[PDB]
């Protein structure tokens, strides 16, 4: 299994499935090292962020368990198809990078906070991460190239 995935048991079906250790992602289907990668992101952020702050709300008071649980609805959203990234990206994340969709352009290792970048860099192309956290907040991934 390519870097960070396990087998689990699922302990509501007993069905097997997989986990990413590095990227949080958990999926059903059995999964499957570049100088650069593109990803968006959706961020979150909670009162203990390094900046307690955003373009949405001048002072961010929801709790880490709250952010979390945002974190959790948009994932379910996209998985379902409900909503797509880019949509609940512009709406709802906490960085700025909201204005273009959550797209933040090509990077390569030695730039972003290390769980941000193993995140991203342990994505296959198309794919979206769980939930990520740094000190700026909770995360959602999508690598885009
Ligand atoms: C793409 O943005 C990030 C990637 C890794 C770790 C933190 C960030 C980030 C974007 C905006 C903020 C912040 O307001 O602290 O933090």
């Amino acid at each position: 299994l390519p870097p960070g995935w396990e087998k689990a048991m699922s302990r509501s079906s007993g069905r097997v499935y997989y986990f990413n250790h590095i990227t949080n992602a958990s999926q059903w289907e059995r999964p499957s090292e570049p100088a650069r990668v593109r990803c968006s992101h959706l961020l979150v952020k909670h009162s203990q962020s390094r900046r307690p702050s955003s373009w949405r709300q001048e002072k961010i008071t929801r709790t880490k368990e709250e952010a979390l649980e945002l974190i959790n609805g948009y994932i379910q959203k996209i998985k379902s198809g409900e909503e797509d990234f880019e949509s609940l990206a512009s709406q709802f994340s906490d960085c700025s990078s909201a204005k273009a969709r959550g797209d933040l352009g090509a990077f390569s290792r030695g730039q972003m906070q290390k769980p941000f970048e193993d995140a991203s860099f342990a994505l296959r192309t198309g794919e979206m991460s769980g939930p990520v956290f740094t000190d700026s907040g909770i995360h959602i991934i999508l690598r885009t190239e």
